[PDB]
């Protein structure tokens, strides 16, 4: 009984039970069955990818069987698992792993009732140049009942089948696939029982629906069974340390902190501190953005959305900000990134400036098939593939191609980005920036240093001039980045010496920063030019009071209260010791 | 256990024998001999004194040269009357039995025996200490027994520790006892660790007497000879530093990459340090990452599996490592 020292009888672990509910697989079943019970071809397939329950079937019918839940035909029949060592056990000496293959055979088909195997990977058999290279020992007699479910995933099968040219020609394809959200929740709810004995926690009914909805709107790289019942899972061993620390599987905490931990993504988090949340990060925003509250608002009304759901799952929130040169609209990306991730370097970026039809969207979302460079994923998913929800940002998108430019539409709807390889990445939970200079002619205008209505429509008119309508209308909002003129400026430059000196390294020194109207105007008459914006405002505080100061630090003549004056060009600061 | 009564009474009264090997080579001309030898065993096993459960230590060695039935078929054959018969075989060993056999699958409990951990080793060397005291006539130190395990567990990986643990503490007292008794006792340190590094490598457990002579020279030499690079030198005579005693994480190698101008000394250094570590440069082992193909890259370095053209597997990395442990 050479069968009994490789294979697995299915059929008795199912006599004794010790088995898991199959849940919905009742037609795959079915299909399975009807093509077992053929006069000649009785040969089904399982296929489709890696957790979408292929094995559960087997399971399944294996409780079919014993409960004579099957056609004639089946009604005696037993079944085994086989694959292993059948083909490794002969590790020396030829013709030894063929032996046992065909002494298998023989011992299933003679005489002893009708016996099916189940191969779990016939890909593994393959057929490695056929002349009897495993997979091709078995052909001869297909026919001969020797009645045989396999399995394998769509890879593995167009792989085998497109070598081999037989298997396709004696093999009953059946499609099995992910469980719509509700099915996966019913197998959830089946195997329920199972991890709730193991962990010694309950799970809620809510936690399964959760983990349903939560890994088909969550894990795109993994199938609903699988991925739904990790997500239940892992939050079961959670529970238990949570058990054993001194419970259940919590619909929205322990589901979302797992979820948390294993990706990210704000969104899938939420917290409950709404008294702050997503209201503080217009203060905080508004210190880095001094005067353009617009900008802010239009941000924080996208973060809103996403958070308890208002968000379209197949619209990544985008914008594109547009404005006077200088705005420190690239800052106020990073500064939402700030609040949104608790972590202002969490974006990807894209300098718009190197892109160019001959290879920009290859440059982005990586080279095809048969191109030199597997950088799969180039600037873009290469990234994605680790920060799902990272925001996206796109320096002088102005600047960029046109074809690259409308790929660029996938960030902004219908959000199925792929890569260069033929593979998809799937964004949702992600905010995407876009910047351009062309709102600077009308902002230029000074009728007031907010843009006003009409003057907001040229803008919108140089933007048609350099951006195709199609990726216009489908921004989330067109941000406009107003003149901060004199008032502004005298707040940012005290804001950011403020903000410098609780960065400044350490706070050692400490600043007076009694600038005085001196200083103020220093840095706002000879740094922000409106096309400069506030850029020159940072690098004469830089360039002027830092260096100098730090240099003065460098040589021990500073102990205590820093403060800012000017020479009255020439000004260039010029500050004294404070030792 | 049996002598002690710690064994059932259904048990205990049994008496237990190790056989094979003379069991049937005592015969050879005459065929059937070897049935004749198993028969008269297999018969007294149970002839009123008591049952006696045969040992056969290596079961894997039965079966039969090629089947043959080589005498073997006595066994399933009177197998149901009892005849116990306790056997061992090495987790390798029992997949040859099962296949094989089969029967023998279907006959014997299969039980997995485990690898104690240090701290069990050194219980079991401490309830053999005796024994080895008064064999070799030396005193074992307590911290002695406790580093021959938790020393074996670091340097000895091809060694399971019942073994291995076991092999420091013999050795070390012969080494004792050896020296007393050419033309005292086993000390954890200034024995034990420094016989593990004589008998495996690893300069850093000989406990040296001098960084001067290891550690500062080193800085000097490599730089007398490599000239710049002081920031290099230094780097890894720092890295190399803790390694001294066994400082360094038991599971990282000391690791540098060398960045630079070619003609920086990015590979000479390395020959230094070998020059220096071996006393001698050409002990360093080169890998040719030169030649490197997916498909060839990792099989010249760790060789391939059985069914392969070739096995002499190890190339460059394996065939070194497991020979030179501080290369
Ligand atoms: N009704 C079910 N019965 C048993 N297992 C299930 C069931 N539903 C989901 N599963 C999960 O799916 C696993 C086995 O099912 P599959 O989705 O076929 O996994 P698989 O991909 O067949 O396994 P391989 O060997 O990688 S194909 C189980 O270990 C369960 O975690
Ligand atoms: N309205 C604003 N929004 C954001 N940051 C601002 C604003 N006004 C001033 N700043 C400050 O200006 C600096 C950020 O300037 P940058 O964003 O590098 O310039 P920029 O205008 O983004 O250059 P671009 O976008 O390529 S034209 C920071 O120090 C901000 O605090
Ligand atoms: N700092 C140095 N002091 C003394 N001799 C040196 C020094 N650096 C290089 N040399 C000599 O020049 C050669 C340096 O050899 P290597 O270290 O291989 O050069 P390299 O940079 O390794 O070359 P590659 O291509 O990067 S391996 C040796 O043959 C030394 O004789």
């Amino acid at each position: 009984e050479y069968l009994s020292k490789y294979a697995i009888d299915m059929t008795e672990q199912a006599r004794q039970g010790k088995l898991d509910p199959v849940i919905g697989r009742e037609e795959e079943i079915r299909s399975t069955i009807r093509v077992l019970a053929r006069r000649i071809k009785s040969n089904p397939c399982l296929i489709g990818e890696p957790g979408i329950g292929k094995t559960a079937i087997i399971e399944g019918v294996a409780q079919r069987i014993i409960d004579d839940d099957v056609p004639t035909i089946l009604q005696g029949a037993k079944l085994f698992s086989l694959d292993l060592a059948a083909l490794t056990a002969g590790a020396k000496y030829k013709g030894d792993f063929e032996e046992r293959f065909k002494g298998v055979l023989k011992e299933i088909e003679e005489s002893k009732t009708l016996i099916v195997l189940f191969i779990d990977e016939i890909h593994m058999l393959m057929g490695n140049g056929k002349d009897d290279a495993a997979n091709i020992l078995k052909p001869a007699l297909s026919r001969g009942q020797l009645k045989v479910i396999g399995a394998t995933t769509n890879n593995e099968y167009r792989s085998i089948v497109e070598k081999d040219g037989a298997f396709e020609r004696r093999f009953q394809k059946i499609e099995v696939a992910e469980p719509s959200v509700r099915q996966t929740v019913a197998i959830l709810r089946g195997l329920q029982p199972k991890y709730e004995i193991h962990h010694g926690v309950r799970i809620l009914d809510s936690a399964l629906v959760t983990a349903a909805q939560l890994a088909k709107r969550y894990l795109p790289y993994r199938r609903l069974p699988d991925s739904a019942l990790d997500l239940v899972d892992i939050s079961c061993a959670g529970v238990a340390v949570a058990r054993d620390s001194k419970q259940n599987v919590v619909d929205s905490d322990t589901i979302s902190e797992t979820a948390a931990r294993l990706t990210g993504i704000p969104v899938k988090k939420l917290s409950e501190s709404e008294n702050e949340k997503l209201i503080h990060m217009e203060r905080d925003l508004s210190s880095e953005v001094v005067g353009q509250m617009d900008a802010i608002k239009a941000v924080s009304n996208a973060v809103r959305l996403s958070r308890s759901g208002l968000a379209n799952p197949r619209q990544p929130a985008s914008f594109l900000f547009l404005g006077l040169s200088g705005s420190g609209k690239t800052e106020l990306a990073k500064k939402v990134a700030g609040f949104l991730f608790n972590d202002e370097d969490m974006m990807i970026r894209v300098d718009c400036s190197e892109l160019s039809e001959k290879y920009a969207v290859s440059k982005l979302l990586g080279t095809t098939a048969g191109y030199v460079g597997y950088d799969e994923g180039g600037f873009l998913t290469n990234q994605l593939q680790y920060k799902p929800y990272s925001v996206l940002l796109f320096d002088e998108v102005e600047k960029a191609h046109p074809d690259v430019l409308t790929v660029m539409l996938q960030m902004l709807d219908d959000g199925r980005i792929t890569s260069g390889q033929g593979k998809t990445i799937d964004c949702s939970n992600c905010i995407v920036i876009m910047t351009s200079n062309l709102g600077a002619e009308f902002i230029n205008s000074q009728q007031g240093s907010k843009i006003q209505e009409s003057t907001k429509n040229l803008v919108m008119g140089a933007v048609r001039q350099h951006f195709r309508p199609e990726f216009l209308n489908r921004i989330s909002s067109i941000v406009i980045f107003n003149k901060l003129s004199r008032k502004a400026i005298h707040k940012i430059v005290d804001i950011r010496l403020k903000e410098i000196e609780e960065r400044f390294e350490q706070n050692d020194k400490h600043y007076k920063l009694n600038l005085t109207q001196e200083a103020k105007d220093f840095l706002a008459k000879y740094g922000y030019s409106d096309d400069m914006g506030a850029r020159p405002l940072n690098r004469l505080i830089q360039n002027e009071i830092l260096n100098k100061l730090a240099l003065r630090i460098l040589k021990n003549e500073i102990k205590d209260k820093e403060t800012v004056n000017v020479v009255l060009e020439e000004c260039l600061e010029v500050l004294p010791n404070h030792e």
